[PDB]
């Protein structure tokens, strides 16, 4: 190929991007964003893996998905609590 961000497009691709972006957000402390992103990819990968006979790819994939699921969770689990933690509104929330 050639060093240049122009091409590269596919199904799982979107996941690669979404996933990538997620990481960033995660590093930006924007878990609320890195979460969905992470989920957006996982969901995408899931379908990818589902359609992956490769005994290897599956490993990697399954390793990526899950690897992106744990984080997402930890986040969500932290987001759900961070939500109510808000302790700021008209009444409850």
């Amino acid at each position: 190929g050639s060093s240049g961000s122009s091409g590269q497009d596919s199904d799982s691709t979107a996941a690669v991007a979404v996933l990538k972006r997620a990481v960033e957000l995660d590093a930006e402390s924007r878990y609320q964003q890195a979460l969905v992103c992470y989920q957006e990819g996982i969901d995408m990968l899931l379908q990818v893996l589902k359609g992956t006979k490769e005994s290897s790819k599956r490993c990697v994939l399954r390793t990526k998905i899950s690897g992106y699921m744990d984080r997402a969770e930890n986040i969500k689990k932290y987001l759900d609590q961070e939500k109510e933690d808000g302790k700021s509104g008209p009444s409850s929330g």
